């Protein structure tokens, strides 16, 4: 006989075990009706557009407690390494100071993505993605975040859209008369380590699982600023659904599901195997960014049934810039996710080196540590990251000379979220390193790029490049943008190309400014043993 | 100032281009309303089981124009090759033979996805979900099709749910009163050809987008039975947009978009790129399935704005059981698009199976690759679960079974049986699946001559020169004629439990194949698939 079964069957469909704070006044956006016997909820659709900028705005200042207790066991475990304290301590200072609602906690405030949950008899009038529009367009606007969205002109031709739209707008129809919500403001670097696999039957045993996890985590490497958490989702009924699955796993939305499976293919969660990711991340020696235990806070592994010829598979990660908020509306009004406001309670050896040289004698001081050597970065960087690497190769390509201003001082890609009135600085953290790889060795070859600073590993091209032309990569800590704004940065200027905006080439004063020596000039890197 | 954009703007939304057919009677489900002022619509659920049991049931028996008409264009263009032809005819003559409402298209008869886009003021109850499923349950129970989905009771742990659920079921809040519907019914293998690559500004221009195209159109390979539908989609704002999108665009959902951008970042097809990509996959040589021409029946390209540190990139294919449908419930009842119903508008090696399997490896070796042979005799059949399992015994110190040691392997899984028939559809699955095994069997005296579709892995090809083995490529795709015209008798072997996964044992005249691997080390595909 037939029997429905949902394939998500949440314990806690409404998420009762988050904590929400209702928006003072809100219930004037809402009344109760009734049409043919059925109860039905009116909404003003300005409710959408006032949620989307509370949501827009929290996100970027404040932190769930599981996300900052990770940081906290990292500095307390006395398996975490001395690198594994050091970062989650960066990171925790980091969200200290973006709890001040001026800074926001990464340069790089993300993608608006809206899952939104309409019930059947819950009436907006119908414009929902124009008001939600409107809100993050707001939060992006009249805060100090970041315009991160680049049109397509045509397939090649690109520009910035100036306000952060497009969002990601995803509204389901589902039964009952509220409306239900999670907003996520989805960094770059995380969203790139978001990988799918069409696997088979022959991986759907433990000794193969466990291999292909111990080589799939490897694949992220510190690309997108760990500690993760780590979401791994086995099967599903499309690759688009695997997909989404593993987005919504490592946003903790899955939490409630059951942990046995069913006849009847029903999803769940797999604490045993979720213990076994946390195993094999911790074992890597990867570490919180530098080496150590701490390459995860915690796992998510969801198994879902699959076609018998089919076996899709989804990693993904959220970053350090964990952002999310769950948020509904119902007859009392709107209620909002409550995250940390008080960051302050999770909390509790290096070479100076002056870039106001010429870029040979900061070579020959690097020159002489090893990698793993932690600096402290004094004097002038240039910034470029993804357009500005690329029309600089273009003008190689077409004849023009690498530009004097790339030969000067090291180069830190990077791209700024926008300056608070007063400050020397937006938030400033870095771009994930490897989207450059292509251009090291060209940019050296012709003297300049010998020594970058960004975030994560890159591939042997690069080390290769900088034992050929005496380069080194710096690694920053990844994350921590309002830090570096507040406490390193000390002045910002548009050296070229200012009509790419923040994707412009600037001339910064940096003071203080920490990194790791990851490439040597030598053949070393700080990663070939973990990331090998 | 603030604008909105939506990124997908189709000038056809609500698909016009499309005809579509009323079901009989069933604006008695229907009722338009008003409410606080504005037209709604009462649903009757029942609507839906109704619409899904019709939907899932049509889209078995018969294809779109766009499809039918990619399977004349290989047979009429003096460019194609005798393989593109002979491929293309079958495919067409196993078209004709579904449209007798008996036998599906595929024996995969897929899994059952639904896009809704229910507005805001259709008012069905809120039991969609439930409502529709009873239709897929309908469909797959009442008719002659597969039950394909695997349920995990624990991670490794795995039975088939007996009745093609669950489904996937993707309901959408959209303006509006009426209730909008794209129907799929997605065959694992197109599906396993569905990809997501993470990518860089590096990528995007010229030079970079064609070598890459290049190298990822070889890695679909014939694994998803050519010629394809290829939807290729650049950019994205998350992986599982991009992938959605990539799915749909296969599908011809978003033909009506843009072919511009602008600086609001609408997402616009790109007709420049699809032709370059068919002119990568007509150049290929890689043909439909054998060599030749018409590896693609035509292309989709979607550019989409992108976070400027993010490139994802999809590429995802629409096989030759292309199956979907559109439908609509308004105030006048159900309507489902009518697809064609008329496809026959639109239109070698004896090898004797009984004997030793020396003496069929011996004949086999006379030939070169690309030889076509007819088998006739007893095939084996076993698919990726059986693999596993047997894996496992000689992993405990068993044998390696009897029944893998007498006759060549047929990877396949059948639909079931109409009454009357000796055979549901059976055609092969992909071979690529069970590549992990084919050295290991061979090393313990089996699995010489394997017969399924697509192309494998070099482990194969040397294992098969190592041992003295064979690969048969089967047409991918035709397993409603084959089932009417080749196979003569079914019977399950071991694993009944595994449903159409356990070993069947079948007996098969004319059954028509392609030498893929020989016993030399040579592959028909390494000069196109290399
Ligand atoms: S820089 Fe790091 S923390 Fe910020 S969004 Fe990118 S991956 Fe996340
Ligand atoms: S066997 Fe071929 S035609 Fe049938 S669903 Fe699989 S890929 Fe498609």
């Amino acid at each position: 006989d037939f029997h429905f079964s949902a394939i998500f069957q949440p314990t806690d469909p409404h998420h009762h075990q988050t904590e929400f704070a209702k928006v003072e006044g809100s219930e004037k956006y809402v009344e109760e009706v009734e049409v043919f016997g059925r109860q039905a909820l009116k909404v003003n659709p300005e409710a959408l557009t006032i949620l989307a900028h509370r949501a827009f705005s929290d996100v970027h200042h404040f932190f769930r407690k599981d996300h900052l207790e990770g940081w906290r066991r990292a500095i307390e475990d006395p398996e975490a390494s001395d690198n594994d304290r050091y970062v989650a301590t960066t990171l925790l200072k980091n969200a200290c100071i973006a709890a001040g609602r001026v800074l926001p906690s990464c340069q790089d405030t993300g993608t608006a993505i809206v899952l939104g949950k309409r019930g059947e008899l819950c009436w907006t009038g119908g414009e929902d993605e124009k008001y939600l529009s409107k809100g993050i367009w707001n939060a992006y606007r009249y805060h100090n975040l970041r315009y991160s969205q680049t049109a397509a002109l045509d397939m090649f031709k690109e520009c910035n859209t100036g306000d952060n739209l497009p969002a990601q707008l995803d509204l389901l129809a589902v039964p009952g008369s509220d409306y239900e919500f999670l907003f996520i403001a989805k960094g770059g670097g995380s969203a790139n380590k978001a990988y799918l696999y069409q696997e088979t039957k022959a991986l759907l045993n433990p000794k193969s699982l466990r291999a292909f996890i111990e080589e799939k985590l490897k694949t992220l490497g510190t690309a997108a600023c760990p500690p993760y958490h780590i979401a791994l989702v086995i099967g599903g009924t499309s690759a688009e659904m695997t997909m989404k699955t593993v987005k919504l796993a490592s946003c903790r939305y899955y939490d409630s599901l059951p942990t046995t499976g069913d006849k009847y293919g029903r999803a769940f969660r797999d604490p045993e195997w979720e213990k076994i990711v946390m195993e094999v991340a911790q074992k890597s020696g990867i570490g919180a960014q530098f080496g150590g235990k701490y390459f995860a806070h915690q796992a998510r592994v969801i198994r879902l049934p699959r076609h018998g010829a089919s076996c899709p598979v989804g990693l993904a990660v959220s970053c350090s810039a964990d952002r999310q908020i769950l948020a509904h509306i119902n007859k009392s009004g709107i209620y909002i996710e409550q995250l940390e406001q008080n960051p302050a309670q999770y909390l509790p050896t290096s070479v100076k080196v002056d870039l106001k040289r010429p870029i040979d004698k900061v070579r020959q001081q690097l020159s002489q540590y090893p990698v793993g050597t932690r600096v402290m970065l004094n004097g002038t960087l240039i910034v470029a990251a993804d357009i500005a690497h690329a029309k600089i190769k273009e003008m190689m390509d077409n004849g023009e000379p690498l530009p004097e201003y790339m030969k000067t001082s090291p180069i830190y890609y990077a791209g700024p979220a926008k300056t608070p009135e007063g400050y020397a600085s937006g938030s400033f953290g870095p771009t994930t390193a490897g989207r450059m790889d292509s251009y090291v060795d060209l940019f050296q070859s012709h003297g300049g790029s010998y020594i970058t600073l960004a975030k994560g590993n890159r591939s042997k091209q690069v080390t290769d490049a900088c034992k050929k032309h005496g380069g080194f990569y710096l690694g920053s800590i990844g994350g921590p943008a309002a830090i570096l704004a507040k406490d390193s940065i000390k002045q910002v200027t548009c050296l070229a190309f200012p009509e790419l905006g923040m994707e412009a080439v600037w001339k910064i004063e940096v003071e203080d400014f920490p990194a790791f020596i990851v490439v040597d000039d030598k053949g070393n890197d700080m990663y070939s043993k973990t990331l090998a």
